[PDB]
């Protein structure tokens, strides 16, 4: 549904294999990307 993760993402120009998914099953959130940047 409009994934404006997407952008962010790309933005800072990370890698996802880099976070750890806390949506249990590797599910990824914007609640854990926002928590490392946040800042």
């Amino acid at each position: 549904l409009s994934p404006a993760i997407r952008r962010l993402l790309a933005e800072h120009n990370l890698d996802a294999s880099a976070i750890k998914g806390t949506g249990v099953g590797g599910r990824l959130t914007r609640e854990d990307v926002e928590k490392h940047l946040a800042k």
